[PDB]
């Protein structure tokens, strides 16, 4: 093809030219990207003993990672060919992809990852790249997270060593500047006009999702509300119910708390913090295998904790993640005798335990406030949140108003 033909010049030798540059590789990624007959490409590129060489000449990790991605985001039929010349690329030891924010990830499981995303992506429908809609330019305070700012966990500096020898000393003063920045919940939405309240929702939801595998799009990374929409088609819920969720964890979410859930997670002493857009618990992940509908059972076996809690980092993955925990917690509430569960009727007196199993179009407001209890809390056991119901419920009122808008 075209692309094979390009690609073939640009990581061959000569006179000059005993290397292939990062300018090289880079042209090489683009035309991957850019390729309109990708299985084409692959099939001629192995045919001529090129695709194991493009596997070991594109040396930089971050730019192995580009590459590795696209390939396999790109590839349908030609799938095994690529990562079969992958493996045999490996012989010699590379670092391949395996450094920095991927330093969980094995390179085969880098791509399989990308495979699977991109499978998932293509499936579920939330390939398509979204605008560049605008971010939060904040760093302290509420709604300073992901959620407004799309700056990753996983990118955030290390935090400063005095600081960590302070959280190491449980100091009031630190670990407050690392946990939730609210403390009453109804009077910081008491402080918001409907119009701010509109535009946190539309910062949430309008930006780009923050990935960690953007190469396996075909595009520009999709926005979060197309994944949130993907989600809530997979498991019978809504964006409004998602994107409600999501927002309230968010606002009670700082840059700081975001650096705390990642490092401590990773960290030698492996702490189960809640990570990213949803707030997502490591071992909740693990216990429920959150990530069953983006990533096949040969790759989710093989997931470290902290693998784990790298790709609840992820966006897409922490919105499916969210979104098949939102449904396990309705579908068990579809499973509970309401006689058994006195106080949540009392306080919820509209509640409906079998609506639960249907779509949230056809909840009860008091569904959504139940649910935002057993979300947070541990699910029908009867003991309720104080006032994540209500925090939760009005921004289920901002979407409601916004998917008005
Ligand atoms: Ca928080
Ligand atoms: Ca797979
Ligand atoms: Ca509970
Ligand atoms: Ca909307």
């Amino acid at each position: 093809t075209a692309t094979s033909d390009l690609i073939e010049s640009l990581i061959s030798y000569s006179w000059d030219d005993w290397q292939v540059t990062r300018q090289e590789a880079r042209r090489v990624i683009a035309a991957i990207r850019n390729d309109n007959v990708p299985d084409a490409t692959i099939a001629a590129l192995d045919k001529s003993g090129s695709l194991i060489k493009l596997f070991q000449r594109v040396g930089p990790p971050e730019l192995a990672r580009s590459l590795i991605a696209s390939i396999a985001g790109r590839t349908t039929m030609q799938r095994y060919q690529a990562r079969n010349a992958l493996i045999r690329s490996l012989i010699n030891n590379p670092l391949g992809t395996q450094t920095d924010n991927w330093i969980y990830f094995p390179t085969i499981t880098f791509f399989d990852i990308c495979a699977d995303l991109a499978d998932a992506a293509g499936r579920l429908g939330f390939a398509a790249a979204g605008a560049t809609g605008v971010a939060s330019q904040a760093i302290q305070g509420p709604f300073s997270g992901v959620g407004a700012t799309g700056v990753n966990p996983t990118d955030l500096p290390s935090i400063a060593f005095g600081d960590q020898l302070k959280l190491l000393n449980k100091d009031p003063a630190t670990v407050t500047k690392y946990s939730n920045p609210l403390g009453d919940l109804g009077a910081y939405l008491s402080q918001l006009s409907p119009q701010d309240k509109l535009n946190q929702a539309q910062t949430l939801v309008g930006q780009p999702i923050s990935t960690l595998f953007p190469d396996a799009y075909p595009g520009n990374p999709p926005s979060r509300a197309k994944v949130m929409s993907a989600a809530a088609r997979k498991y019978d819920l809504t964006p409004q119910l998602i994107g409600a969720i999501i927002l309230a964890e968010q606002r009670d979410q700082t840059r700081d708390e975001d650096a705390k859930d990642y490092q401590a997670a990773v960290s030698i002493k492996s702490a189960n913090t809640s990570i990213g857009l949803g707030q997502v618990v490591v071992s909740t992940a693990i216990k429920y295998e959150l990530f069953t509908d983006l990533l096949g059972q040969p790759v989710r076996r093989g997931l470290s904790r902290k693998a784990v809690a790298t790709l609840l980092a992820s966006d897409e993955f922490n919105i499916f993640a969210t979104a098949r925990y939102i449904r396990y917690v309705a579908n068990l509430a579809s499973q509970q005798d309401l006689r058994k569960l006195p106080k949540t009727r009392g306080a919820f007196p509209s509640i409906d335990l079998r609506a639960y199993a249907g779509n949230p179009r056809n909840w009860p407001r008091d569904n959504v406030r139940a649910l935002a209890s057993e979300y947070t809390s541990r699910p029908w056991d009867d003991n309720l949140s104080p006032g994540w119901p209500m925090f939760v419920d009005d921004a289920y009122a901002t979407f409601l108003d916004l998917e008005h808008h």
